[PDB]
């Protein structure tokens, strides 16, 4: 079974163009959420009822309709030191929406 | 521009199996998240940051990282009449999760 989890990615700022105003770090662990949405579905999935709907939907006509998709259902903070309006490094202590904490069926 | 939002998606109850217990309504409009997480995005598509990093790790990494995903952000109910333990028809006013309010990328 290739289901929906949280699986590791590794973010180097300097490589998405980040590193122009984050002095540090240099590399964060962002995790990603990877895998299929299709049944039968795992437990910790967490599915809405729409995304089941829409997988369904998808079986019976798969030209027409998507399927739910594996993704962030909850995020975590990292810090980070940035360059502040007069350039002083500024720690941003909780820097919220940037690590994968859940990932699920949506 | 092609990016992420809400379409019609009308869906009909015997046509996922269904209808074994919903005995109305026949179809539903569920609608559906569609369209693209790329830059330039729009200003509705939300992003949380986790969705803005991975989408640029994509960017530069195609074939390791895939993009963030537009799926369904806020949903709503809608009603239905089921068959009940005993087979009487139950009417469940609020059944939530099925249809969408809002779309994103995450
Ligand atoms: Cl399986
Ligand atoms: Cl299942
Ligand atoms: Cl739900
Ligand atoms: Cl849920
Ligand atoms: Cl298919
Ligand atoms: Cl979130
Ligand atoms: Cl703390
Ligand atoms: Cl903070
Ligand atoms: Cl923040
Ligand atoms: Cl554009
Ligand atoms: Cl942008
Ligand atoms: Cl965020
Ligand atoms: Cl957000
Ligand atoms: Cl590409
Ligand atoms: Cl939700
Ligand atoms: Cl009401
Ligand atoms: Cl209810
Ligand atoms: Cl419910
Ligand atoms: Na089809
Ligand atoms: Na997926
Ligand atoms: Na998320
Ligand atoms: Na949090
Ligand atoms: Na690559
Ligand atoms: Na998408
Ligand atoms: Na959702
Ligand atoms: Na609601």
């Amino acid at each position: 079974g290739s289901h929906c989890q949280k699986t590791s990615l590794r973010v180097n700022f300097e490589d998405i163009g980040w590193d122009s105003w984050i002095i540090a770090p240099k590399e964060y662990e962002a995790y990603e959420c990877k895998g299929g949405c299709f049944f039968p579905l795992a437990d910790d999935v967490t599915p809405t009822k729409h995304a089941i709907v829409q997988t369904l939907v998808h079986l019976k006509f798969p030209t027409k309709v998507g399927k739910a998709c594996c993704v962030p259902t909850k995020l975590s903070p990292i810090s980070v030191l940035y360059k502040d309006d007069m350039g002083v490094p500024t720690l941003k202590y909780h820097y919220e929406g940037m690590s994968v904490a859940e990932c699920g069926c949506r």
